[PDB]
């Protein structure tokens, strides 16, 4: 089904680290730090085809039975269909602290400023292949 | 609900090192390996009390509705209530390979042969505070 990471606690100062290969002919995919599919405090989403968007990453937050909130989108793509990534990404109470795999950097608020999150989850074309969460 | 990190391949050749904490009062925990919670190729249960075991290291297979297999036991157990942990695991297609905390190993049979699993979880009375699967 999707990659995912349960219940073992993302907490304020620990480092994610995740790496997977983006599947040929894909659409987007994304990495989601929150607490449930529906109440996802990051999504990350990497846009190839989706829409009118191409090659644009796209961040937001989905409120549990509320729905996703104001996009923030960036420019940086440093991402090839079939061809691997790796992304870190760390977090205090105010920012999401994101690192792509050629050293640029995306940050986006906390905006619920959690200091915890027990599911990261990978969704759409891409596949993960390791995890650090520590 | 238990931790588990699922569809992220744990392949031939990768290394996974999970970390944790035993709880005050712990009866038993177990770290699983396989396919499914029904079907688990290494289940390594660490039994402080349990019936008639009492720090005892017990190994076994579930064999997707069949059942438990045939145990294999242990009698390394550097482990105590209220502590800290930290275990890795790698196996080839004979054998898996476990080593403990304190440096010692436990080597237990690969008995389906499988070369990759897709759910590795903890169950019963610990928490995970820490992965790195690769």
């Amino acid at each position: 089904d999707r990659a995912e990471v349960r219940n073992i606690p993302f907490k304020l100062g620990m480092y994610l680290t995740v790496g997977g290969v983006v599947n040929s002919n894909a659409t987007r995919f994304s990495i989601n730090v929150g607490e449930s599919t529906d109440s996802i405090a990051m999504h990350m989403d990497h846009r190839f085809s989706y829409g009118a968007d191409q090659n644009v990453l796209v961040l937001n937050s989905l409120v549990h039975n509320v729905g996703w909130q104001q996009e923030e989108r960036s420019k940086k793509f440093p991402f090839t269909k079939g061809d691997h990534f790796q992304t870190t990404i760390t977090f205090d109470t105010h920012t999401f602290y994101i690192q792509l795999s050629n050293g640029e950097t995306v940050e986006f608020p906390n905006r619920n400023k959690d200091a915890a999150f027990n599911l990261i989850y990978l969704a759409g074309d891409a596949r993960l292949t390791f995890v650090r969460l520590e």
